[PDB]
């Protein structure tokens, strides 16, 4: 899966943003790429773990 | 994971589908979206032939 960088997760919170102006047609998506988001942000802080 | 159903797959594709009308405009999307059409195919295959390794 692709590295967890801030920069990664600039760019899936803009296209999560751009996906809203359409939501119940790309619901399927919009979940992934919630769970995407999701996984990065936690990732980002256990690097130690 | 979402369960892996035909009904979910078809959904799927169809939003594969309805992407292209956006050509390099959500090239993480299309990844992610890639990544779990495949995942449910295998899961798909899997399911009919339990005994293979993929």
């Amino acid at each position: 899966s692709h590295e967890a960088t801030v920069e990664y997760l600039a760019d899936l919170v803009k296209e999560k943003k751009h996906l809203t102006l359409f939501p119940h047609m790309f619901s399927n998506v919009e979940r992934l790429l919630d769970d995407e988001i999701g996984r990065v942000r936690v990732a980002l802080f256990q690097t130690e773990f």
